[PDB]
């Protein structure tokens, strides 16, 4: 039934843009929306990846490996999955071993991508694939993981027991100021939930 | 180590705004960032985001889900139920009533998480998730009665628990639709649990 009519640029930046949207309504009535896209996006599938990185290592209990970063649009750090755009050519799955090599230092291995998937849909057309990777923590490339930032990033890597994330994601929050991902939020409320 | 230290308005629309960010690297060097913001916050957080279990006896448990159409998409996605809080409104309010809004649910508040980012490399842009359990076999949930405000179109989608990511992928592959980042983590959660 609804569909887009017309995209007007309002303001471009050189990574940001802010759109002006006409769509068709159901009842048949024209409406406008106000909508963010990235400039970045090319052929990618999606503007990014998002790893969720699971350590395996004989005897311990199974780790969910984030990362903490100051983020300038929250003016504050964050703890997220491990996540960066997927550059032109690279397909969702090498875009995510890349950046969790780099953010953690930790070699995966690819379990499976998703779909498409939308990141703030009322706000932004930003979209990410959520690849699920392995990590054999017993692996002697992975014994000393350095993270290989790039220039401007700074990671800090914080590696929680899959089997307590979401209270041990509530006590790193009562114990500084940062904020904690959704998508993190979501699937430690769910591992709960189960 | 790192901080915010000015913020220079590029674009400001009624709903959204484009700001370029200069932040303190935590080397020393001055950096820029283009971040996006909405007009709306007063609050605890932008909006929530409602993650509605619905338990009918003899029946599976599902969590109840909308599609919308998403002018920043240009097409269908499907969600948790949510939106923004009103100035006044506490974040369990917003949640019990955008529920019934959007689904026609009644439902009884479980948990309610800390304001958690959407999308922080972009926004500024938080929620709050809030788990709330709907009694299926209460009178006032036999004929769930959504109530649009103005120009909201929304369809209910109940998934089971127990199957929802499998459920999800079946949607996406049928119907070209793209799933909630959020929704689609906690659906991967589930799965992945134990
Ligand atoms: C919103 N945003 C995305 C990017 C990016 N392309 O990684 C940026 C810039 C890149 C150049 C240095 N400062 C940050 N801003
Ligand atoms: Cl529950
Ligand atoms: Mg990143
Ligand atoms: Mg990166
Ligand atoms: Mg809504
Ligand atoms: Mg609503």
């Amino acid at each position: 039934k609804q569909y887009i009519i017309s995209e007007e640029l309002i303001s471009e930046g050189k990574w940001v843009k802010l759109e002006k949207t006409t769509y068709m309504d159901p009842t048949g009535k024209t409406r406008t929306w106000e909508s963010v896209k990235r400039t970045t996006r090319k052929e990618q599938t999606a503007d990014g990846v998002a790893v969720i990185p699971v350590l395996q290592r004989t005897l311990h209990y199974e780790c969910i490996v984030l990362v903490k970063q100051f983020r300038p649009p929250m003016g504050g750090y964050c703890i997220e999955f491990p996540a960066g755009l997927i550059d032109d050519g690279e397909t969702p799955e090498a875009a995510a071993l890349r950046e969790l090599e780099e953010e953690t230092g930790y070699k995966g291995d690819i379990a499976e991508c998703s779909p498409a998937v939308c990141m703030d849909p009322g706000l932004s057309n930003c979209t990410i694939h959520i690849v699920t990777v392995t990590i054999n923590g017993d692996d002697a490339e992975n014994a000393r993981p350095k993270p290989k930032p790039g220039d401007g990033e700074f990671v800090e890597v914080i590696s929680l027991p899959k089997n307590d994330l979401l209270q041990r994601l509530d006590a790193l929050v009562a114990e500084e100021h940062l904020t904690v991902d959704a998508r993190v939020y979501s699937y430690a409320l769910a591992l709960k939930h189960a």
